[PDB]
DNA sequence: CGGCATACG
DNA sequence: CGTAG
DNA sequence: GCCG
């Protein structure tokens, strides 16, 4: 039929369920702004299910059978089939606390756990965070000042100049590093939020301490509009240049060894949700512990080998997805 | 019923 | 606590 | 919320 795991499916960027996917989708990040993850898990995966479909669904008939559709996900479909919206997701989509949630969490350094405590302090507003920025991290002021520009979606052209800035950094920083495009952009998204690059070099242990190195160099280079600074993942705002001006970019820069470049090249490429049901499937039906540093065999307490990521979807007895089909 | 990815800053 | 896919 |  459809498999039950999202990473034994191929799920492309664009599909044929788009409108019954995004409403399920805004019930789960409502589910994850009230601390339900088991909630948000289903309704991401209920979702992920129809992304994944070969055709519309235009019958309630049509879900029998697809896994992650139960009482609640299935009534949800029969009342935007029957009606054109589904009056639960209308209700959450015009609630105070969902709307204010989803714009305090979309604040660079602002979780769900910082939002939830200002709406309950009656906050609502950006202007309300910035009238007592006592109660700030660093991290959160320049997600505040930045809020602006990092709403603007991130464009494929906008991707291709920061990379050969990187580029450019990181061959000074260490002669035969290399960047690599992750995230959603390697997915083939046109847009996203953010761009994420991955770097390594060929020679084992030649990329210790390298990320201090390219750091400094970008923010010498006048590039950086804020970084958290020895580390190996550095989540940052550039300063990227627009006609006469510029604007900030949210840039993700990750270095991992080669020998576990696949490893991290696999997690960094995502979707999350491709990644943790990747995860879930490798512990709970192979056996083995996967992160983004190697797969483990708990039981010959061996850590498998791998030059690809091909090596490693062979490893878990999977066949291969390229990163355009993992849009779980 | 228990489980729900798995890390680093 | 934040961040990441 | 759903699966096994
Ligand atoms: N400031 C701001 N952030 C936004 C807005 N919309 C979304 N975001 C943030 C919230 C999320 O952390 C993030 C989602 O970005 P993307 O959809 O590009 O996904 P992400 O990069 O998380 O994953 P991916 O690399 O594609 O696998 O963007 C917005 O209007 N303003
Ligand atoms: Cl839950
Ligand atoms: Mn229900
Ligand atoms: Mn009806
Ligand atoms: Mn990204
Ligand atoms: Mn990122
Ligand atoms: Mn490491
Ligand atoms: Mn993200
Ligand atoms: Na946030």
């Amino acid at each position: 039929w459809m498999p039950a795991y999202a990473c034994q499916r191929p799920t492309p960027l664009t599909h044929h369920n788009t409108g019954l996917s995004e409403a399920l989708e805004i019930l789960a990040e409502a589910a994850g702004f009230e601390g339900s993850e088991g909630r948000l898990l289903t309704f991401c995966r209920a979702a992920s299910v129809l992304k994944a479909l070969p055709s519309p669904v235009t019958t309630l008939s049509q879900l029998q059978g697809l896994p992650h559709f139960g009482e609640h996900s299935s009534r949800v479909v029969q009342e935007l089939l029957e009606h054109g919206v589904c009056e639960e997701v209308e209700r959450v989509r015009r609630s105070e606390r969902y709307q204010t949630m989803k714009l305090f969490t979309q604040i660079f350094g602002v979780g769900v756990k910082t939002a939830d405590r200002w709406y309950r302090e009656g906050l609502r507003t950006l202007d309300d965070l910035r009238e007592q920025p006592q109660k700030l991290t660093q991290q959160q002021k320049a997600g505040l000042q930045h809020h602006q520009d990092l709403s603007t979606p991130v464009l494929r052209s906008d991707v291709d100049a920061l990379q050969q800035v990187v580029e450019e950094a990181v061959g000074q920083a260490l002669p035969g590093a290399t960047v690599t495009l992750t995230g959603g952009f390697r997915r083939g998204k046109l847009q996203g939020h953010d761009v994420d690059f991955l770097i390594t070099h060929p020679k084992e242990g030649q990329e210790a301490g390298l990320l201090p190195r390219v750091m400094c160099r970008l923010q010498d280079q006048g590039l950086i509009l804020y970084h958290q600074h020895a580390f190996e993942r550095s989540f940052c705002i550039f300063r990227l240049p627009q006609p006469g001006s510029w604007k900030a970019v949210r840039v993700d820069l990750v270095v991992a060894p080669v020998s576990q470049f696949p490893f991290a090249l696999l997690g960094w490429t995502g979707s999350k949700l491709f990644q943790r049901e990747l995860r879930r499937f490798s512990r709970k039906e192979k056996g083995l512990w996967l992160n983004s540093h190697g797969l483990f065999d708990p039981e010959q307490k061996t850590f498998f080998q791998a030059a690809s990521e091909e090596d490693i979807f062979r490893h878990l007895g999977l066949e291969y997805l390229p990163p355009e089909q993992r849009n779980a």
